[PDB]
Order: C-alpha cells, then structure tokens, then sequence
C-alpha cells in the first residue's frame, strides 16, 4: 500500500532470490530461500559455487532451512562455502574481508562455473566482498571496483571496510601508522608489490 521508504535501500525478501551478474565469474544477489533456488541458479546462471557471508543467527531470523540448500548444492555438484560476518558491521566486513575473497578468488581459480555470493540482502557483506575481490585482484583500483559493482547493483556498502582491509594486508608496521592517522585516499589504489602481497596474503588463506 502507500508507505514512505524506510531507507535508500530496502531488502524486499517477500519477492524471492535477488541478483545481479557484475562480471563473467561474479553474481551478487541475496540469500536463497529454498532449495529451488539453487535448481534456479545452476539452470539459468551455470552457478557452480556459493559464498554465503551470513551469520546463523542471520539465517534463523530470515527462517531459512540451510541443511536442505547445502543438500541440494551437493546433489547438483555445487560448491557450498561459508564465511561469516557480522550485519550492519562494517568493522566485522573488514574484518572478515581476506578470508572471503580467498574463499571466492579461489572458486573463480578453478573455473568450474560461476560464483553466487551472497549475504542476507545482498546490499551490504557480499558487494563489498565482490568490490575487493576486483580491485585486489582484477587489476583496479577501489573507486573503479566500487562503481563497476553499484552502477549494476545499486546499494551502499561501507567503502572505509574495504580501504581498511587493503590497509591491513598492505601496510608496513601498522601500529606506526594507524589507519585512522592517514590521508581518507590512502589505499584507495595500491602499488605492484602491494598488489602482490596482498594476493599472497589472501591466497595463502584457502582453506583455513
Ligand atoms: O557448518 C559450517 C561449516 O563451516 C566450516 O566449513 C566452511 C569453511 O570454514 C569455509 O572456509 C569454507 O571452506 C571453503 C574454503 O573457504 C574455500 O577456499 C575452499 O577451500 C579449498 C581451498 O581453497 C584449496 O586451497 C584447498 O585447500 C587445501 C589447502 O590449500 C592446503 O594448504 C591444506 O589446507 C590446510 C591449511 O594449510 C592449514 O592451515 C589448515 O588450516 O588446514 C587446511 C586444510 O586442512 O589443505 C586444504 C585442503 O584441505 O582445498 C579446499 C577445498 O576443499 O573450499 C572450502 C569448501 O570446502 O566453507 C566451508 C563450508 O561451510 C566448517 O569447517 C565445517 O565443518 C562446517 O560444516
Ligand atoms: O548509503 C545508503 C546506506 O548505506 C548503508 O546502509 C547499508 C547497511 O549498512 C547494510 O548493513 C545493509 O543494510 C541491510 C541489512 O544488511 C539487511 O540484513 C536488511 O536488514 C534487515 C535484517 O536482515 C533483519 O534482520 C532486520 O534487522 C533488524 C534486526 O533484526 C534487529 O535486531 C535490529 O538490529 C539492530 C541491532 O540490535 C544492533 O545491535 C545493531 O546491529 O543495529 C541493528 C539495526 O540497527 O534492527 C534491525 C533493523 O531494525 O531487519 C532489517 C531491515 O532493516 O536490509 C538492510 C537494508 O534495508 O545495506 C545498506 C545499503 O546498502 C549505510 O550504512 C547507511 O547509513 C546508508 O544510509
Ligand atoms: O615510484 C613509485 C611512484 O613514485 C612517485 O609517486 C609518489 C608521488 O610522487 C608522491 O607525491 C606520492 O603521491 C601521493 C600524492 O601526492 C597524493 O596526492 C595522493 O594521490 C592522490 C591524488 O592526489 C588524487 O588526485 C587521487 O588520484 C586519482 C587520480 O587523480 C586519477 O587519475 C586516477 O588515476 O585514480 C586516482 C585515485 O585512485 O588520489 C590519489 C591517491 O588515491 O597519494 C599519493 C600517495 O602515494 O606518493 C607516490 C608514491 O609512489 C612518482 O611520482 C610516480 O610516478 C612513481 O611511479
Ligand atoms: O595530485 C597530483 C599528484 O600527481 C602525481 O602523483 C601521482 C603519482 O605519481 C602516481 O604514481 C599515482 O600514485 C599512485 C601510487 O604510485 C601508488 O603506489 C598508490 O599509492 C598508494 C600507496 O601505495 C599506499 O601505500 C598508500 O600510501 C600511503 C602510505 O602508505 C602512508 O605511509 C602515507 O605516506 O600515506 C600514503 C597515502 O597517501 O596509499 C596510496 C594510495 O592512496 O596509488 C597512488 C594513487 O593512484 O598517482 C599520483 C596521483 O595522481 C605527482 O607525482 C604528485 O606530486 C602530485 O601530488
């Protein structure tokens, strides 16, 4: 009925499974709700990984049965894969942001089909894993990464979280120059051995 909008972005989880292609390897969309969703995937995207970035208490709110997705991913020879992070926590994002993207860089390394990450909306955890996935690993920098995500997929994840996270695999002694003691731009782009560091880092993190 008429209703003022209750922010920018709203998650509407009564119109199903959302998402949005943002490069060949790479969906960005909300949580599935059924196994169906999962049939949805494979048929119509080739979706051979799933990267769930939520919470259990995420998923008991939202009322979702995980034990028949995973069931289903695993009768359909897709790759289920969890990491966590806290909701509306842009210090548990940056947190967290290494081990997800070597969970989702790697799936795209084995190129079995492509990558569904996903949080609860899809607004928060997983385009701001996808942006740093790009700008680490896709040859960008993070402004370039960002706009490359929400121009396709519009929403507001937390740009600091992933400049913090850059920071924290890239920086030299970071106790001599704390993040909040910077210029707001730096690692907002990264030099080649930064670049690399900062892949080994995240590569050397598979499977832990
Ligand atoms: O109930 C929830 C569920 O949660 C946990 O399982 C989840 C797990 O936490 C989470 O990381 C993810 O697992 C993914 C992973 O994120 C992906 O990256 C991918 O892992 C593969 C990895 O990319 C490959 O490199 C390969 O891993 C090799 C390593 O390269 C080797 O070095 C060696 O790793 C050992 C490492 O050196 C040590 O530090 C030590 O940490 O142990 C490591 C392994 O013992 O071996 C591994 C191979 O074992 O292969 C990985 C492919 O298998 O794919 C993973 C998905 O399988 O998602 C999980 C699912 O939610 C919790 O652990 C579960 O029990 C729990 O049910
Ligand atoms: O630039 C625009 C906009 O960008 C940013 O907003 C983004 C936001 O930070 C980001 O987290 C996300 O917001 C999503 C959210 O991730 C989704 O999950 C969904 O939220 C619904 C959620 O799933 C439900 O669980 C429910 O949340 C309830 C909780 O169940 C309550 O317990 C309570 O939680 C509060 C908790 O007690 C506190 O500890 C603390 O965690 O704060 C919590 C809430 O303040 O309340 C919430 C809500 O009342 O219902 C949620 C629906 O609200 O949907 C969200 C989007 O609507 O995506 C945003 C956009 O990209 C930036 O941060 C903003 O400032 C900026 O305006
Ligand atoms: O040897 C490697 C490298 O060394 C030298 O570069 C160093 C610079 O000489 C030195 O001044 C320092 O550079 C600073 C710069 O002073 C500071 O302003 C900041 O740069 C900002 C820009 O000012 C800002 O406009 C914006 O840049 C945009 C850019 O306009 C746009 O064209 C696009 O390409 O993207 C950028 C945004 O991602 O932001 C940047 C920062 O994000 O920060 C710099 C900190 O490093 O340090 C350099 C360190 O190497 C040489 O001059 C250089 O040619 C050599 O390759
Ligand atoms: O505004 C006009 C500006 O233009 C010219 O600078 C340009 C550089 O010449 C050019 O190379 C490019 O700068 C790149 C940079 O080369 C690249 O290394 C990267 O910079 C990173 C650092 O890598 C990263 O470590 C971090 O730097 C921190 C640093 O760690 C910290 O200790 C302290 O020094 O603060 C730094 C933050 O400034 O962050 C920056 C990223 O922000 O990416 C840079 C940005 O693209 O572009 C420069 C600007 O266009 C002229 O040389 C210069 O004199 C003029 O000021």
């Amino acid at each position: 009925g008429s209703h003022m909008m209750r922010s920018p972005y709203e998650y509407h989880h009564d119109l199903g499974m959302n998402y949005t292609l943002i490069r060949d390897e790479l969906i960005v969309g909300s949580q599935p709700q059924k196994p169906e969703d999962i049939d949805h995937l494979k048929q119509e995207q080739n979706v051979a990984y799933i990267l769930n970035l939520q919470q259990d208490k995420d998923i008991e709110y939202w009322g979702i049965d995980l034990d028949s997705i995973v069931r289903r991913c695993k009768e359909l020879g897709i790759r289920h894969m969890r990491r966590p992070a806290k909701d509306f926590d842009p210090l548990s994002l940056r947190s967290q942001l290494p081990k997800a993207v070597s969970s989702l860089e790697w799936a795209v390394s084995e190129g079995k089909g492509r990558v569904y990450v996903h949080s609860s909306a899809g607004l928060g955890r997983a385009p701001g894993v996808s942006i740093a996935y790009m700008y680490w690993f896709c040859d960008m920098n993070l402004n370039t990464a960002y706009d490359t995500l929400v121009s396709k997929r519009p929403c507001g994840p937390n740009k600091g979280a992933i400049r913090g996270a850059t920071y924290d695999l890239a920086k030299n002694d970071p106790w001599k120059e704390p993040f909040e003691s910077l210029p707001e731009n730096a690692f907002e782009d990264i030099a080649d051995w930064e670049r690399k560091l900062i892949q080994e880092r995240v590569r050397a993190l598979r499977g832990t």
